[PDB]
């Protein structure tokens, strides 16, 4: 439900961060 | 890095939000 | 500005998990 | 409880960001 879409969403950020790390 | 470090501690909430969804 | 952004979405999210904590421990 | 443990740490990790954010701009 609610909180695994919640989960998803971190997951999605937690990528972006990574991709983050290694230009910007 | 420091960025990584956080991006992987998002997965263990994801993780953790997950297996409160199917319990609590 | 992206990390300002993240952060923004991740205070959010806080918001919203306490409102699940609470719409549960009200039930 | 755990649900609002969890919505500290992501507060503290948007504060965290926003430090790195800033940390990247200054520099
Ligand atoms: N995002
Ligand atoms: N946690
Ligand atoms: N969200
Ligand atoms: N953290």
């Amino acid at each position: 439900g609610e909180l695994k879409a919640i989960a998803q969403e971190l997951k999605a950020i937690a990528k972006e961060l990574k991709a983050i790390a290694w230009e910007k």
